[PDB]
RNA sequence: AUGGCUGUCGUCAGCUCGUGUUGUGAAAUGUUGGGUUAAGUCCCGCAACGAGCGCAACCCUUAUCCUUUGUUGCCAGCGGU
């Protein structure tokens, strides 16, 4: 379960106090995260996370910054699983009722359109109509073939996604987080002190965390 | 005391609601911000996601062309008048 890795950890500026428990600390004014530390909180984070995805649950990953995209549509959909890529929309899971309804748009409009009367009546409406599917499909593209509100969330930086971290703490949904020096451990109930904006550490995160979510009885 | 009908701010671009979130609360957000527009118009962003009334369009008329029918309307080409 361990292999040689590069990231180290990161992050200078704005440094958290309450990640003072996993700091090594000491090079060039930016700090280490203690490794030594990570890799049990990380393969704690796989126990529990194989433990429902066993249970035939749904995990969404979370990926709104760059490059965590497309890493997370290819982690998550390398999986039968479900992502969120692009902007998180405000509410997505507290109100899941009328994000509900949007999706239900997705669908209709998706069926409508690769299929059904795209061509039908108007170029001008027409165009208008397949945007509102780039608009929907990127705001609500992994989620889309959900059909509840998922059984855990995998979030790849707690402090630029404090907001679904927020709402799955406001629903009890367990929040598995990739924190850095910067974040804060709100309620992130499987903390994994990390990197979150290096590309090879969250290809190589989401790598193991897409290996052991497909793993079920089988 | 009223209904119905009307003026007016003003054909001004605004006025709200559901769910969610924030605040002890009155309330806030959405509706603000960068552009743009005749227009909360449209895009982008964003703890908001959407929806309604309004804006726009559908309506009448006016401006060009085609088809049909050609009286009482018209007279290009024909005949005499």
């Amino acid at each position: 379960m361990l292999k040689a890795g590069v990231h180290f950890g990161h992050q200078t500026r704005y440094w958290n106090p309450k990640m003072k428990p996993f700091i090594f600390g000491a090079r060039n004014k930016v700090h280490i995260i203690n490794l030594e530390k990570t890799v049990p909180m990380f393969n704690e984070a796989l126990a529990e996370l194989n433990k429902i995805a066993s249970r035939k649950g749904k995990i969404l990953f979370v990926g709104t910054k760059r490059a965590a995209s497309e890493a997370v549509k290819d982690a998550a959909l390398s999986c039968d699983q479900f992502f969120v890529n692009h902007r998180w929309l405000g509410g997505m899971l507290t109100n899941w009722k009328t994000v509900r309804q949007s999706i239900k748009r997705l669908k209709d409009l998706e069926t409508q359109s690769q299929d059904g009367t795209f061509d039908k009546l108007t170029k001008k409406e027409a165009l208008m109509r397949t945007r509102e599917l780039e608009k929907l499909e990127n705001s609500l593209g992994g989620i889309k073939d959900m059909g509840g509100l998922p059984d855990a969330l995998f979030v790849i930086d707690a402090d630029h996604e404090h907001i679904a971290i927020k709402e799955a703490n406001n629903l009890g949904i367990p929040v598995f987080a990739i924190v850095d020096t910067n974040s804060d451990p709100d309620g992130v109930d499987f903390v994994i002190p990390g990197n979150d904006d290096a590309i090879r550490a969250v290809t190589l995160y989401l790598g193991a965390v897409a290996a052991t979510v497909r793993e079920g009885r089988s």
